[PDB]
C-alpha cells in the first residue's frame, strides 16, 4: 500500500487477521473478574492493565483485588519468555454526585416514566427511600449551582430531568428521558459550576493507599484544570513520584482547558459518554480526534474509555456498531482501550477481553503507518538532543530494512516511549530490569515490554548482548520475526550513559 | 494543516461549523414524513433524495407518496436560483432464491412508469443479479441508476464484479452485521467505500445511522460518531431509515444528519484524497479525464471557489467529483433527471437551467456560466473577484467536455 | 528516467540525437556571412536571429546587411508551413576603450614580448603609430581611474600589462603576457571604475537607426546598473517601445548589481570572456549558473555569448572542450547560444552554424525536464491571474496526456512566453499574425513560432480553429506529432478578452 | 535551497568560498615536481595522490621519485592531527595488441615491490583486460586498487563490464575526443561518471584540465569551467598531467585546481544527489549498508558537522560516501594504505591513528573518536557543542560497521 486509498481497497475480510494487536487493553476488575482463576484467563486473553474503581468498595476490598491480580500475573513468571507484565491502576472517586438507595423490598428498580414528575431532595430521611416521587442525592450545595430550566442526568446519562421549580432542599423536575433508576447512581450537571474540590478528603486517603499498595498509575477523575493535576501530584508526593497520572477529561471545562491539563499530566483518558452529556453529542467525535491527536503529537499516552462493548454486560458478543466505535477509536490514534462494566460486573468478562483483542487486532489492518510517522517527524521540533535523533532514525530504519522490531534497552522506559511517539509499524520490544517500568510501558502504543530477571554481567557489552538475545528469543517465540530478518537495537554507549544514543542494525540469528 | 495530524489537532469544537455540508442526504419517506408540509420542511433542512421502501405498501400508496414529494419539491421552483432538485429512489423488496422476484418485476415496471431516478436493488449477490435488474428496467428506464445493496457474505466476497456492473453501491451495515462477524463489518465498510471512491462510482451508507431518533429529538454520542466516521471513510451519501419514515421526529433527524455531515467536513483532509486518487488514476489521454484532472488540480492552486461543469448527462461532473476537490462542483444541466441523479455524488451541487437555448453557442454557454455564478454568489460559495474553473465542450454537439477556463467571478 | 542520475546512466552515445533542438541560435553577421546565398544556407541550417555588431561598420554598411538578411529570410515565405521567422539584433558599441593603428606599411602586427616595456600615451601624434615602444588608446581619463601596479588587458585579453609609473598622458607598463598586437583592439581595466557614460553620442545615433531599420532587439553593451537600461529605453522611446532590450553583463559592477539590471531589462546576455577578464576566471562558471538561473526564474530570456566555437574561425570542426562548454551552457538553462567570429569573419561560417545545432541537439538528451518544471512551479509566486494559472495547467497537462505540443494563439507573444517560463518538454507552437512577435519569440527556449498570413474571419471561433489547424499542419509536417496524438491549445475566450485563459485538450485530426 | 534553481539563484560570487574542497586532487610527478621541497609545497597546497607515468623513465628513476614523495609526505608526520596521507599511483604504458605487454608485467611487479596504492591501467578495452591486470598484481598486490582508463570506443561501448571488473574508472577526455566524435564526449563523461556514482566506485577525470598552466601562472576562463563541470558531473578526483609534471608553474597548478574544486562545491546541490542515490540503491538489509544510509540521512537532519567512520579497510567509509553526504566523512584508520587509498572517494577526509591499541575495546573506540574530534575541531569542520555521527563495529573483530551513534562534540 503506497497510498492510503490502496490500503483500504486491499482489505480482505476473508483472509485471517495476520497482523498482531498493537494497543493496550485496560480492564476494570470487580465482582465478576476478581478471582485468581478468572484474572489468569483475562491475562492470557490480553489484559495489560488492571483498573480498580475506588468509587466503590473499601480499601480492604481493593487490597485483596490487587493481591489476586498479582497472584494471577506471577503464575506465568515460571516462563520469563512468555511472561507478560500486568499493571495496576487506581481510579479516583473524584467530585461525585450520587443518588440514594431505592425504597423497600424486591428489585432495586423504579420505572421513571417519560414526562412524569420527580422531587430531588437533600432530606436524609429519604436517603434510602428513592422512588418515582422523591429522589435523594449527596450534593448538599445542589440548589445554589443549578437554575430553573437546567438539565440533570442520571446513571451514565440514561435518564434526564429538567428543573421546573427551585427550593431550599427540594428541586421539582420533569423526567425528559425514561429508564430504570437503580440504587446509588452517578449524577451530572452540565454547565453547572460544581463547587466540590479536586481532591476530596476521601481521594487523599485513596491516593495514599495507592502509594502504599505500589500502583503503577492513577486515573484522576473530573480533571478541570492544571492545578487539579498538581494537587493529585502533591498527594502522591515524593514516595509515589514515579506513579503516572492519567487525567480524565469528563466535562466541558476539561475540554476547554485541555492543553494545560495535557502539559501537566503524564497521560489522558477521554471519557466519551461523560462528554456526550456535558457537550453536544454530534461534536464528541471531533473532541475525541482532537484530544487523541494532541496526545500523539505531545507523545503522551491517551486512553479511550466508556461505551466500548457495554452490550457484553449481558451478551456473549458485541453489536456491529460497538465494534466500529472501538475500531475507529484505535485508528483515531488511541494508545489503549478501556473496558468498564463489560469486565467489572458483567455476565461475560472473559469474552469481553477476547473481543476487545479481536477488534483491536482487526483495526491494525486498517492502520496506514507510513503517513503517521512522516507527519509526526515533520511536526517534531528539530532538536539535536541525541536520544530524539536516534529514536527518529530507528523508526526511519524500521520501515526501510523491513524491520521485524526495534529493541530498546531501557531502565525507566523513557527511551522506548520516545521511539513509540513516532509510530513505527514494527513492534517496540522494551527490555527492562525495572518491573514497574515493564508494567507502565503498556500505556504506549506498540511497546511490547519484557522483564530481564538475570542480574548484571560485569562486561557491559555482554550484558547488552544477553538482553538483546532475550528479546530475540521472545520475538522469535511471539512470531514477530524469524532467522534472517533484521532488527534495530537501541542502547546507551558505556554503563553510566545519560543518552540512549546507539543504533545498531542486527540480523536475527 | 500541511499534515493530517495537524488537521486533527486544530479541531476546535467551540467555533461554529463554518464549512458547508458536502455529502448527499437520503431520507426514507413513510407515515411520518409523507405529507406535503413535512416534505417541504425536510427539503429545506437538506433532503436530497426521497427513498421509497417497496418492502411495504401498495403501488397506489407509493404513487401518492411520490406525487407528494414532487408537489413539495416544486413549491420552491418559483426561484430557480434557490431551487434544489430532489430525487426519487425505488427500493426493491428483494428475495426474502432468484434476483428479481415476480413482485420485484412489477415494482420495477412501476418505477419506470413513475419516472424514478434510481433503484436500490436489494440482496445483490453477484454481477448477473445486477444485469437482471437492468433488463427488467429495460429500454425505457435505461438511464435509471442501479445502486446495488451489499447485504450478505456472498455480496462482500464478489464485490468487485458487483461494483463493475452497478452504477453505485449501498453498504447496509446492519444486514452485514448479521451475515458477517460484527468485529469485521467496519473493515468491509472501509473497503467498499474505498473501492467505490477509486472506481469513481457513488457509495451510500445505510442502516443504523440515527435510529435512536425514532423516539428522541437528538441522537446518542455513538450514533453521531458512527455517521461522521462513515463520511470520513469516504461515503458520498448517508441514508436515514425509520428515523424519517415512521419516527416521532422526522424533521429533527434530517437536521442532525445535516449537522453531523457538516462537522465531518472539518475533519476531512482534502489534498491527500486528491493526490492519491490522481496517482492511482490510469494515464488515459481521453480529453475529458485529462481536463477533469487539471480542473481539480487548478481548483487547489488558484484558490478556487468552485468548479462549474456544463453537463447534459452529468458524466462530466461525475469525472471531476471522482478526484475529490475541496471546492464545490456546480453541475449546470438542462436535463432535470441529470440534476436529480447528481446528488449521489459527493461535492456535486446541481443546478437546473430553465432559460431555453440561445442560437449562438458561446452565448448559451456564458448564460449558463452566469447562472452558476449567481447561484454561487447567493449560496456564499464565492464573491466578486474570486476565481472559478469552468468546464465546457468546444463547439455545439461536442463529444468531449474538453475545455477548461479560468474565470474571475464578475 | 524517474531520477536525474538514471537520466545520465541511460545516455547512449551510439544511438542518434533523436530529440530535436530546443534552444535559439544567434549568429553574428559580417564579411563571411553577409551575402544572400550564405544567409539562405545559415537560415536552413538553423540561424534564428541575425546579430549586427555596431562596434564596426557605418550605418550604410549595416542597412545593406539587414536588407540581405531579409531578402534571404523571405526567400522561404512562398511556403508558409515551412517558413521560419528570422530576427535582427542591433548590438551597441557601448563605452569602449580601444587602441590605435599599428605604425607604417606592411604587416599590421607588432610582437609584444614577455617581460618587455610599453608606454601607453594619449598624445594623438601616436594615434596611428602603435608599436613595441608606444601604444595609443582612446580613453582620455585613463590616468585617473588606474593606479600603480594595476592590470591592463588587450584584444579579448590576449595581452596583459602592469602599470609601473603613472603620468598626465604617459603610463609606463611591463608586458606580463605576450602576443601579436593588431590595430584598434579592445582594452579592459579590471576593477577600475570607467567614468564613461551609458549611452555615448554614437550609441544614441545607432539606436535611432535601429528603430528606423525595424530591428527586433538591442543587445546593450557594458550594462552596469538599472539606470543604464532605462537610458537605452528612453532613446528607443515611443516608436521602438516593443523592441526588446537584452542587457549584456560584461564586468564586475554588472554582476554585483545583476538583480536590478534583470528587473529593468527584457533579457540578459552573459559575456563569459569579458567577465573572465573583469572577474577571477575560477568564479565565472558560478556567475553564469547564477545569472542563467535567476533569468529562468524571472522568466526572461538569457543568452550565452563569446568563447563558444572560436576554433572554427580556422577549422571545419570544434575542439572537444568547446563542445562541452556549449553543451553545459545549454544545460545550465540558457535560452539561446550566440556565435561571434565563428560566423562573422571565419573561414567556415556555415559549418559553425551546423555544429552549434548539433551540440544544442545533443544537450537536449542530457536535459531532465520534469525537475525543471516542478521546481519552477513551486518557486512561482501564487497569483490567481488567469493567464499564469492556465499556463501552469497547460504545462502540467503536457507531461500527463503525453503531449506532442502546446499551441498558443498569441498576438504579442506574452502568453507563449508565460508557458515557456515553466519549461515543458513539448514544443510550444506560438501562432501569431504579428511578424515581429514571431521574430522575437526565438529568444525563448522551446518556443517554435509560426506566422499566420490568412486574414481574419469575422466569426471568432472559426478564426481560432483556422489558426489551430495551421499549427496542426506545421506540427505534422515538422514531425512534432501525427494523427491520433493529443495536443494542448491555449486561446482567449471571446474576441475582446484580456487573458489567454482557455485550455483545450485536442486530439490531432 | 529547497530547489536546485534556488541553489543557483543564491550563488554569490562576492562572498568568500566558505565551503571546503571535497574532491581528490591527483598530480603527475615529473621533472618539475620531483624534488622533496616542491612535493612538500604541493602536499600543503592539496595534492592527495602522486601519479607516476611509466610510459617514460626507468625503474631506478621512479624508485627515487617514490622515495622523494614519501620523504616529503612524512615531513608532516611530526603532527598527527595535521598529517595528511599522500597516495602513490602507478600508471601503465599500455599497448602503443595485448592488454598487458611484457613491459607492463615488469612495471606492475615493480608497483607491488614499491607498495603503490593504485594502478591506472591504460587502454582498457574489455573486462578480461582488467582480470589480466589483476592476476599480474596477484596475491601480494591484491589490495592495490585497479582504475581502468577508458581511452577509446571499445572502452565506452563495453563500459559496464569494465566497471563491474575494476575498482574504479578514469575518463581520459582527450583520448576519447580522438576516438569518438568531439560533440559526444561530454555525454560520455556524464554517463560514465553517473554510472560510477551509482555503482559506488570512484571515478577520475583526466587530461585537458589546466594545460595552459604549463606556461602560465593562471588558467583560462574555459579551463576553469571545464574542471568545475567535471566536479558537478559527479567526479571523485581531478587529475593534472603536464601542468604539474613538467610545466613552469607546478605549484600554482595545484593551488588553482584546489580553488576551482572549492568553488564547484558552492554549486553542488547535495540533498538531490543523496535522495536519488538512496532510491536507486537495491534494498538490502545487510547491516552495514543500512547503517551507512541512516548515517547520511541523519547527517542532514541533526545538521551534522561530520560522519566519523572507524574503518580498517575503508570499505565502511566508502559505503557512506556512495550516498554523497554534504558533511565531511572522517575515515579513522590504523592501516596507512587504507588512509592513502581513501582519497579516491569524494568527501572522505582520511586520518591515520598512530596511538597503539588499548585492550578495552570501547576505550580504543573512544580514543579514535576523540582523535577525529580533535582533527575536525582543528580543521574547522566543527566546534564544541556541534553534533556528529559516529559509525563503529559492535564487539572487537566485528564484520559489520553496524553501530550509529549521535555524539555531541566535547
Ligand atoms: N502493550 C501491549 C500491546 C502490544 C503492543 N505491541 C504488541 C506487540 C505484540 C503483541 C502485543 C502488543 C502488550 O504488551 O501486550
Ligand atoms: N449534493 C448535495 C450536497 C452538496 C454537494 N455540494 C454542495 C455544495 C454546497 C452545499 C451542498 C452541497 C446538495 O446539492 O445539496
Ligand atoms: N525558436 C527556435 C527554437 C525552437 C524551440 N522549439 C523548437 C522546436 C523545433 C525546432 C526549433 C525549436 C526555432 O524555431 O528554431
Ligand atoms: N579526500 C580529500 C578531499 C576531501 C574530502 N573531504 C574533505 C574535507 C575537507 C578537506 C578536503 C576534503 C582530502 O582528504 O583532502
Ligand atoms: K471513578
Ligand atoms: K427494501
Ligand atoms: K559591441
Ligand atoms: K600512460
Amino acid at each position: 500500500a503506497d497510498t492510503f486509498l490502496e490500503h483500504m481497497c486491499r482489505l480482505d475480510i476473508d483472509s485471517p487477521p495476520i497482523t498482531a494487536r498493537n494497543t493496550g487493553i485496560i480492564c476494570t476488575i470487580g465482582p465478576a473478574s476478581r478471582s485468581v482463576e478468572t484474572l489468569k484467563e483475562m491475562i492470557k486473553s490480553g489484559m495489560n492493565v488492571a483498573r480498580l474503581n475506588f468509587s466503590h468498595g473499601t480499601h480492604e476490598y481493593h487490597a485483596e483485588t490487587i493481591k489476586n491480580v498479582r497472584t494471577a500475573t506471577e503464575s506465568f513468571a515460571s516462563d520469563p519468555i512468555l511472561y507478560r507484565p500486568v499493571a495496576v491502576a487506581l481510579d479516583t472517586k473524584g467530585p461525585e454526585i450520587r443518588t440514594g438507595l431505592i425504597k423497600g423490598s424486591g428489585t432495586a428498580e423504579v420505572e421513571l416514566k417519560k414526562g412524569a414528575t420527580l422531587k430531588i431532595t437533600l432530606d436524609n430521611a429519604y436517603m434510602e427511600k428513592c422512588d418515582e416521587n422523591i429522589l435523594w442525592l449527596d450534593y448538599k450545595n445542589i440548589c445554589k449551582v443549578v437554575e430553573v430550566g437546567s438539565k440533570i442526568y442520571v446513571d451514565d446519562g440514561l435518564i434526564s430531568l429538567q428543573v421546573k421549580q427551585k427550593g431550599a432542599d427540594f428541586l421539582v423536575t420533569e423526567v425528559e428521558n425514561g429508564g430504570s433508576l437503580g440504587s446509588k447512581k452517578g449524577v451530572n450537571l452540565p454547565g453547572a459550576a460544581v463547587d466540590l474540590p479536586a481532591v476530596s478528603e476521601k481521594d487523599i486517603q485513596d491516593l495514599k493507599f495507592g502509594v502504599e499498595q505500589d500502583v503503577d498509575m492513577v486515573f484522576a477523575s473530573f480533571i478541570r484544570k492544571a492545578s487539579d493535576v498538581h494537587e493529585v501530584r502533591k498527594v502522591l508526593g515524593e514516595k509515589g513520584k514515579n506513579i503516572k497520572i492519567i487525567s480524565k477529561i469528563e466535562n466541558h471545562e476539561g475540554v476547554r482547558r485541555f492543553d494545560e491539563i495535557l502539559e501537566a499530566s503524564d497521560g489522558i483518558m477521554v471519557a466519551r459518554g461523560d462528554l456526550g452529556i456535558e457537550i453536544p453529542a454530534e461534536k464528541v467525535f471531533l473532541a475525541q480526534k482532537m484530544m487523541i491527536g494532541r496526545c500523539n503529537r505531545a507523545g503522551k499516552p491517551v486512553i479511550c474509555a466508556t461505551q466500548m462493548l457495554e452490550s457484553m454486560i449481558k451478551k456473549p458478543r458485541p453489536t456491529r456498531a460497538e465494534g466500529s466505535d472501538v475500531a475507529n477509536a484505535v485508528l483515531d490514534g488511541a494508545d489503549c482501550i478501556m473496558l468498564s462494566g463489560e469486565t467489572a460486573k458483567g455476565d461475560y468478562p472473559l469474552e469481553a477481553v477476547r473481543m476487545q483483542h479481536l477488534i483491536a487486532r482487526e483495526a491494525e489492518a486498517a492502520i496506514y503507518h507510513l503517513q503517521l510517522f512522516e507527519e509526526l517527524r515533520r511536526l517534531a521540533p528539530i532538536t539535536s538532543d541525541p536520544t530524539e535523533a536516534t529514536a527518529v532514525g530507528a523508526v526511519e530504519a524500521s520501515f526501510k530494512c523491513c524491520s521485524g522490531a526495534i529493541i530498546v534497552l531501557t531502565k525507566s522506559g523513557r527511551s522506548a516511549h520516545q521511539v513509540a511517539r513516532y509510530r513505527p509499524r514494527a513492534p517496540i520490544i522494551a527490555v527492562t530490569r525495572n518491573p514497574q517500568t515493564a508494567r507502565q510501558a503498556h500505556l504506549y502504543r506498540g511497546i511490547f515490554p519484557v522483564l530481564c530477571k538475570d542480574p548484571v554481567q560485569e562486561a557491559w557489552a555482554e550484558d547488552v548482548d544477553l538482553r538483546v538475545n532475550f528479546a530475540m528469543n521472545v520475538g522469535k517465540a511471539r512470531g514477530f520475526f524469524k532467522k534472517g530478518d533484521v532488527v534495530i537495537v537501541l542502547t546507551g554507549w558505556r554503563p553510566g550513559s545519560g543518552f540512549t544514543n546507539t543504533m545498531r542494525v542486527v540480523p536475527v540469528p
